[PDB]
């Protein structure tokens, strides 16, 4: 395992979204630093599943129930975790995502669309709301509340999570799509912030992933490629999605000061040179 | 080291511009991958002390006289690296660097300049061309040379460098800012040129960095910054200079397929926050 390179034994690393795909698999593997990881998640027993392999495989790890839209709840959890493993020094913001509410069923207006259709007139205001809630309030309120831990701390770093979207918005998901160009932004801006307290804060922007749990979506529901799936094999130079593994490395480089001291204020496509791609 | 994380026992690494001040710090680091290191540089002196250092430290290493602008040098010194060590893993394309023919002493124009003061219009075209030649072509015909050989080997990969004159360009210094954008450009054209056989191409963007060799250019009021020095100190988050031991880092990552292969055509700043501030 190459998260084996980097020792970040007695560091505490906090991952929140820790339930979810992404950030379980990458909990897992960054077990293997020796880093003592706390699990954040509004799902307790999905992210208690992951604290289970990892203590089961020989690292340390606890869930903690959180709303990350809900202060005075963080605060509760970080004195838990104070209790239990002591203070940040690593946070990663991996709560986020997309919802229906805030997406439209059409890839552009057009003049006759089906009365079924959803389309950008339709979209509700609360939808619009949850997504920039989630994706920028619930990296912001969680950061408030660890990066007072992590002033001074040698080595201290803070991870957002971008998207694609942040370079050039894709269809259907114009409120995802605003959202993680706001983290975008807010990951330059907190650079500059912490930067005389030196506490870093960088981001990955992931290209497009398959897992197991958007692979049907990848298909039609009699079994063929989504013209969307289509047009991004299209459009990524390599010809392919990516795995949750080929996130890794750039975690790793970017949260391990032996690497990264000097890197700060950078999102760092793992695209397969999608966003370095002008379709033509 | 953490060179020493990344095994790349019995590949062949050539580096161009292998002499200069960044690129002997790196390959002197690389060569703790176990990888064999071919080290070509128009000044054989230069590059020939970095392989005698290598070699001393239990590595392996050859220094070659090259040009790269001569299309028929680099193909003979392919030649002789394939019969001492084989053929092309990784190219790091480290040739580059300004001149002062194609630099104005004046950040602005005024009137009433001195005579004496070399202005946007005494740039010479000579030194321009230079410019241009040395920071693409320099780069363009040794991957040439050596990515027909990379062909077909599994984790080859392509490393430029680039700069932050290539995002907006800096006072004093149009042709090497010119340069540098189009090598970032070059960097995304060949990453999705060799998308469908499995050659990676990314860049570093290295910010203002301090050496024994610039140490006297940036801090000449014997020890307080230039006036050129505080505009990057003060223009830079992190407030300070990188060293040479900061790239190694990003190189490590973008080199190594355990850790980046869905990284592809990326420009990376490792440059304290600077690009991701204005100042304000
Ligand atoms: N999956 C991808 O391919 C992809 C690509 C680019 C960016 N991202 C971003 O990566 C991050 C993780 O994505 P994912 O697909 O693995 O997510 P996911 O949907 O699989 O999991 C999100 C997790 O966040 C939890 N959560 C939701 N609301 C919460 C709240 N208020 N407080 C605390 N926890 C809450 C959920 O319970 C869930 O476990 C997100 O920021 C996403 O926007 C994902
Ligand atoms: N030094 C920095 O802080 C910095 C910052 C940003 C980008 N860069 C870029 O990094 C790379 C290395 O920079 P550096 O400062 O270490 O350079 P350097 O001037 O110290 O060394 C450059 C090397 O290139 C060699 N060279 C020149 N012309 C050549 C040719 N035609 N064929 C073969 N070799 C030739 C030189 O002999 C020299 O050894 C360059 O591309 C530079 O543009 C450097």
């Amino acid at each position: 395992n190459i998260a084996a390179n980097h020792n970040l034994e007695n560091k505490l690393i906090i991952i929140t979204g820790a339930g979810g795909v992404l950030c379980s698999f990458l909990a897992k593997q960054l077990a293997y630093t020796k880093a003592n990881i706390a699990l954040l998640d509004l799902n307790f027993e999905a992210a208690d599943k992951v604290a289970k392999e990892i203590n089961q495989s020989g690292g340390k790890a606890k869930a903690y129930k959180t709303n990350v839209l809900e202060l005075e709840n963080i605060k509760e959890v970080r004195n838990q975790i104070e209790t239990d493993f002591g203070t940040c020094d690593i946070l990663i913001n991996g709560a986020g995502g997309n919802n229906p509410k805030a997406t439209t069923d059409n890839e552009f207006h057009q003049f006759d669309l089906n009365e079924t259709t959803r389309t950008f007139f339709d979209l509700d205001k609360s939808g619009i709301e949850f997504v920039f809630n989630l994706n920028y309030l619930g990296s912001l309120l969680p950061t408030q509340v660890f990066a007072k831990d992590m002033l001074g701390k040698q080595g201290a770093n803070i991870i957002n999570i971008s998207s694609m979207n942040a370079f050039t918005p894709l269809t259907k998901i114009p409120a995802y799509s605003g959202a993680k160009a706001a983290i975008s932004n807010f990951t330059q801006w907190l650079a500059v912030y912490f930067s005389k307290v030196g506490i870093r804060c960088n981001a990955i922007a992931p290209g497009f992933l398959v897992s197991n749990q958007n692979l049907a979506l990848l298909f039609d529901t009699e079994g063929k490629p989504t013209d969307r799936a289509n047009k991004i094999l299209t459009n990524t130079p390599m010809g392919r999605f990516g795995e949750s593994e080929e996130l890794l490395g750039a975690l790793l480089f970017l949260i391990d000061e032996n690497y990264s001291a000097f890197v700060n204020g950078v999102v760092l496509p793992v695209d397969g040179g999608f966003s370095a791609y002008s379709g033509v």
